[PDB]
């Protein structure tokens, strides 16, 4: 269950598909 790079993410518990969470959106 990955998160599209650009969806709602978390700065401590993010789970982007293969990038990182900045501010409030995965990349």
């Amino acid at each position: 269950w990955c998160k599209q790079s650009g969806e709602m993410c978390n700065l401590l518990d993010q789970n982007c598909c293969d990038g990182y969470c900045i501010v409030l959106v995965c990349t």
